[PDB]
């Protein structure tokens, strides 16, 4: 069921990412580049270890987790949180929390491609990759 | 020491850019790294980049061989997909001013020593003996 995420993925469409960004409380600078950059999304397991890398201009990013197993990251805007991945619905699902704050990552198959909803306080950013 | 900022970390804080390397090939054949891959490692001459957030402590390593991050907290052991696909459990401790890791794996384990020496971070790893030794300094 991991197998359905793992391999190398080209963003491919971006929907209400900026209105996103700004309810997290990046910065307008940031919010621009991140905007422009169009990155690769890599997904590799090595036993019960799961990582995904994240790689363009503006920043290159990797999460190593275990599912269900809280851990400590920080994101490429510069938030330090603790984040919880699990599957869920077939769907890999993040919740990462500081602050008082939260937001849900959704990661999800949908035909040849993978689909991917962040949400915080009702506004939803869409994401679409396709394989390389 | 050797030394820093505020903290006996930042004095790792920054980027750092490949300036010479040593035995490398040596270090990657105990290891056990194939002899392709070590072509193109051996060739690559990589940023790194370290960082601190709280206690979290982050080292990325930039090139066209491969882009890795970690992120940990000193003494406390923490899961690793190295480089070259080794699944490992790893310690890094700041002892004699070094940040000093360990990497098990197998019934093996190999020590990676990040030191400052000079303008310099000396990056000492050592298997068996067998020592590398790569030198970075500040881009
Ligand atoms: C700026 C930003 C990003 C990039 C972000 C997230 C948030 C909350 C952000 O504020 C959540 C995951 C996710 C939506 C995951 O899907 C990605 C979308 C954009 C990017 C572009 C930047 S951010 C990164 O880690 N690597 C990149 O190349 C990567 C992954 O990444
Ligand atoms: C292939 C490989 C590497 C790169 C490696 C180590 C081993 C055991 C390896 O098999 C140990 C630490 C160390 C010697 C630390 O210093 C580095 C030297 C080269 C590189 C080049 C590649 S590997 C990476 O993560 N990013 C890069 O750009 C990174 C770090 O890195």
């Amino acid at each position: 069921m991991c197998d359905a995420f793992v391999g190398t993925w080209k963003l491919v469409s971006s929907e209400n990412f900026d209105d996103y960004m700004k309810e997290v409380g990046v910065g307008f600078a940031t919010r621009k580049v991140a905007g422009m950059a169009k990155p690769n999304m890599i997904i590799s397991v090595n036993g019960d270890l799961v990582t995904i890398r994240s790689e363009s201009t503006f920043k290159n990013t990797e999460i190593s987790f275990k599912l269900g197993v809280e851990f400590d990251e920080i994101t490429a805007d510069d938030r330090k949180v603790k984040s919880i991945i699990t599957l869920d619905g077939g769907a890999l699902v993040q919740v990462q929390k500081w602050d008082g704050k939260s937001t849900t990552i959704k990661r999800k198959r949908d035909g040849d491609k993978l689909v991917v909803e962040c949400v915080m306080k009702g506004v939803t950013s869409t994401r679409v990759y396709e394989r390389a």
